[PDB]
């Protein structure tokens, strides 16, 4: 599924992203953006040789099972395929744990390199929220 700029929004602050971790929804909305595009079929293999799954680019290294990620860790407990759902709420439970383990939104390199510091609520003007 190829979410709608708005549509994206209205379904993570449904989900309870915005103000999580005190992260204003434009900052989860941006990070979507530059990460998958709104798609939530979005995959993309890293160096490392782990792989980043979904509208927020879960990566295979730390957070899901995908069955070719050596000495990696599964800590949202899932297949790194069930983060490519149409239905966006395992990927966002997952990046609750994920922005919740001391890095803040630093763990995704697209929000640090493209959202960091811009006027990120630029990403949900126009939507109704
Ligand atoms: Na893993
Ligand atoms: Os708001």
């Amino acid at each position: 599924k190829v979410f709608g700029r708005c549509e994206l929004a209205a379904a993570m602050k449904r989900h309870g992203l915005d103000n999580y971790r005190g992260y204003s929804l434009g900052n989860w909305v941006c990070a979507a953006k530059f990460e998958s595009n709104f798609n939530t079929q979005a995959t993309n293999r890293n160096t490392d040789g782990s792989t980043d799954y979904g509208i927020l680019q879960i990566n295979s290294r730390w957070w899901c099972n995908d069955g070719r990620t050596p000495g990696s860790r599964n800590l949202c407990n899932i297949p790194c395929s069930a983060l490519l759902s149409s239905d966006i709420t395992a990927s966002v439970n997952c990046a609750k744990k994920i922005v919740s383990d001391g890095n803040g939104m630093n763990a995704w390199v697209a929000w640090r390199n493209r959202c960091k510091g811009t006027d990120v609520q630029a990403w949900i003007r126009g939507c109704r929220l």
